[PDB]
């Protein structure tokens, strides 16, 4: 579990990653399905 987004002063994250919107960085379909995904949508 990372933080990212204004979570974390506009830190980004790596690939095979989801940043959810709420500037939290996470796995799975819960953080990588489509409704809480702002940036690095393109995990595994």
């Amino acid at each position: 579990a990372q933080r990212c987004g204004d979570q974390a002063r506009g830190a980004k994250c790596p690939n095979c990653l989801c940043c959810g919107k709420y500037g939290f960085c996470g796995s799975g379909d819960a953080y990588c399905g489509a409704g809480s995904c702002q940036s690095q949508c393109r995990g595994c």
